[PDB]
């Protein structure tokens, strides 16, 4: 029913965001574990953001899928608001790939096919994550991949602006332009993660903000010699331009690169 802070016992911070941060918990009487990701009213408050954390929690509280990290309810007392998230054991995509350097085909394959899955079912509702990156792809108990961090999400079409001076790596030209957007917008997000799962950075890096602005606006990028041609040619597809050109998630699920590599 109605949570409270004294329900939980607080462990290890599991990482660390943008309003707060995000601990492992364990329930009192259950003794479920659970992660407890905790923001501060007054950073929330002074940002403006209420509105977006409202979507975060109507819109991850709703959806079920094997690949999307659930939202199991919230709380607050007087400074802080608490989201009661599902636990994910294995971390980030974004730790593993600072282990790894860069990831195999058939671990990239399995990674495209489970993040498709889980915005094939998002996007089924018309919503949109908007911020598919490998610090929000969170590793389950056997290693799959949830979605997770639903901070920026929307009901497709929006024209909403999410970060102003962040990371705009995995964001489409579309969206850094301000401009009216759908679906498509996460079918370029997964182009970008495809890209630098297997060459260890994504496509459109630079030093600056403006440069990184130029080279997503151009779509400007090139593979190193290792990629090979079926890798090339999903790249390619997903990461257009025009967002109409990019694939349908069923394309995605059935392009001959990620059948021979996924692990199914
Ligand atoms: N349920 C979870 N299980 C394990 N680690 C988590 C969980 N939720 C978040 N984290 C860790 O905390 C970080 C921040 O959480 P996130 O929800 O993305 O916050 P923010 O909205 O501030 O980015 C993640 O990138 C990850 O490192
Ligand atoms: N549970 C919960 C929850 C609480 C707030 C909130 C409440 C108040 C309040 O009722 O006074 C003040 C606030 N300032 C920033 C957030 C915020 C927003 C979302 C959720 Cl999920
Ligand atoms: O910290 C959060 O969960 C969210 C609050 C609303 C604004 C966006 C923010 C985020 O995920 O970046
Ligand atoms: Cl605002
Ligand atoms: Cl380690
Ligand atoms: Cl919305
Ligand atoms: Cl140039
Ligand atoms: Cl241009
Ligand atoms: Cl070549
Ligand atoms: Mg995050
Ligand atoms: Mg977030
Ligand atoms: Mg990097």
């Amino acid at each position: 029913r109605q949570w409270a802070l004294e329900d939980f016992e607080i462990g290890r911070p599991l990482g660390k965001g943008k309003f707060g941060n995000v601990y492992l918990a364990r329930e009192k009487q259950s003794k479920f574990i659970l992660a407890l990701k905790v923001l501060f009213k007054a950073q929330l408050e002074k940002a403006g953001v209420e509105h977006q954390l409202r979507r975060e929690v109507e819109i991850q509280s709703h959806l079920r899928h094997p690949n999307i990290l659930r939202l199991y309810g919230y709380f607050h007392d007087a400074t802080r608001v608490y989201l009661i998230l599902e636990y994910a054991p294995l971390g980030t995509v974004y730790r593993e790939l600072q282990k790894l350097s860069k990831f195999d085909e058939q671990r990239t394959a399995t990674y495209i096919t489970e993040l498709a899955n889980a915005l094939s079912y998002c996007h089924s509702k018309r919503v949109i994550h908007r911020d598919i990156k490998p610090e929000n792809l969170l590793l389950g108990s056997a290693g799959e991949l949830k979605i997770a961090d639903f901070g920026w999400s929307v009901h497709a079409p929006s024209s909403r602006r999410t970060t102003l001076c962040g990371t705009l790596d995995y964001l489409p030209p579309e969206m850094i332009e301000g401009r009216m957007h759908d679906e498509k917008v996460d079918l370029w997000s997964l182009g970008v993660l495809c890209y630098e799962f297997l060459v260890g950075k994504p496509p459109f890096e630079a030093n600056t903000y403006q440069e990184t602005y130029k080279r997503i606006s151009r779509v400007e990028f090139t593979f190193p010699d290792f990629v090979t041609e079926g890798a090339r040619d999903l790249i390619s597809r997903l990461l257009k331009h025009n967002p109409s050109q990019r694939p349908m998630l069923r394309e995605v699920l059935e392009h001959p690169w990620i059948t021979a590599n996924s692990s199914k």
